[PDB]
């Protein structure tokens, strides 16, 4: 309740009106004055507030063996807190920077449409539901590629808190040296035993944030398996297979694989292999090449004009193996579209063989009947 905060402010004012105790009350009150001064923001406000409190306390302030020591305790506790706030602020800034690397521009058009719609809803308002439902869909689409960062933040924070506890224990002088030595000794033993798990976690972090072979929604190829990335985390990546089975891969194994990424690929190519009889006249082979050229040229929304036909080999004297190399106008992120276009090309090849009378026969077999 703002009223309670205001009451506390009033109480502090009363303490001053009725001076170190009042100054202390002003700090104890956790006054919103810093927020007003500030009207990353809240990490900055805390940092400033702590800094002011420390400076005030030191300026505000016989029994060196008995009570003076409490002043040392307080001095250093406040300092530890300020160190903590500082590191906290640094952490936040760096993680925000990291997160920006996960912004995807694939949503640029959706973002611009949403900005326009929300701008007009501020003045022409009095369709609207679609705008808000699309806004929600976009916010989730963008937040889905930042889940690894949120996880890293939790991990880093836990480490940071522990580091600050240790700093407090040391800087205030509360810890003694025999316990510090036993503490460090046990930590080394723990590292010895569980260090290998930490190595794995760290390597997974490098894979996800530095190597970064894929993002969410990309269609990737791993060990010949074409899979869509559903989500990314620090320890695991979740993929959908072509039949939509959900598959969980340890990042520790993906870190050692060659990963294809269709989303990021340039227009991809393809191959149609076939065979014809050895006796097919070279003239029909020439006609086949011309017919194919015309087909591809009549369908430039699907095919680039560059293609090659390669004659590979003569098997016995019966078969000629050939292959047609073509180039699609798309990459293979939309796999179904790729197959539909290829399917039409295969049927065109069928048609050409029929029209040009291209066949394949089996070698003849000689029979001798004994009776
Ligand atoms: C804080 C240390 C925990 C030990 C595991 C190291 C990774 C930090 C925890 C982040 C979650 C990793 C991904 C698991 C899947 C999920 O979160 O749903």
């Amino acid at each position: 309740l703002m009223i309670e905060l205001s009451v506390f402010l009033c109480l502090l004012g009363c303490l001053v009106c009725s001076w170190f105790l009042l100054l202390l009350v002003i700090f104890s009150g956790m006054l919103i004055t810093h927020w007003i001064v500030h009207v990353l923001k809240t990490s900055v406000e805390v940092f400033i507030w702590i800094t002011v409190v420390l400076a005030t306390w030191v300026m505000l302030i016989n029994q060196p063996h008995q009570t003076r020591k409490i002043l040392e305790f307080v001095t250093w506790t406040i300092v530890t807190v300020l160190i903590g706030a500082f590191l906290w602020l640094v952490k936040t800034t760096l993680l925000k920077i990291l997160a920006s690397s996960f912004h995807l521009n694939r949503f640029f058009d959706r973002i611009q449409e949403s900005v326009f719609h929300h701008s007009v809803l501020q003045t022409l308002a009095g369709w609207v539901v679609k705008v808000y439902n699309d806004q929600a869909a976009l916010k989730h689409a963008l937040n889905d590629n930042k889940t690894a960062v949120k996880q890293l933040n939790k991990l880093v924070t836990a480490i940071l808190i522990v580091m600050m506890i240790v700093i407090w224990l040391i800087v205030t002088g509360i810890a003694t040296t025999k316990l510090i030595v036993l503490l460090s000794s046990q930590l080394v033993v723990a590292a010895f035993i569980f260090g290998n798990t930490c190595k794995t976690i760290f390597e997974a972090i490098i894979f996800v944030f530095v190597m970064h072979p894929f993002d969410v929604g990309d269609r990737c190829v791993i060990d010949g398996n074409k899979m869509l990335v559903e989500e990314m985390n620090i320890l695991t990546t979740v993929f959908l297979k072509w039949d939509k089975e959900k598959v969980y891969y340890p990042n520790s194994i993906l870190c050692t694989k060659a990963i294809g990424n269709f989303f990021r690929s340039p227009d991809q190519g393809d191959v149609l292999e076939f065979s014809v009889d050895f006796t097919t006249p070279v003239l029909k082979i020439g006609d086949l090449k011309d017919r194919i050229k015309m087909y591809l040229e009549q369908n430039l929304n699907f095919w680039h004009p560059q293609h090659n036909m390669v004659v590979k080999e003569i098997e016995n004297v019966n078969k000629i193996k050939m292959a047609l190399f073509v180039n699609h106008t798309i990459n293979f992120q939309d796999f179904a579209e790729k197959n539909r276009r290829r399917s039409e090309l295969v049927l065109e090849l069928k048609k050409i063989f029929e029209e040009l009378d291209i066949k394949y026969n089996l070698l003849p077999q000689e029979i001798s009947i004994r009776n």
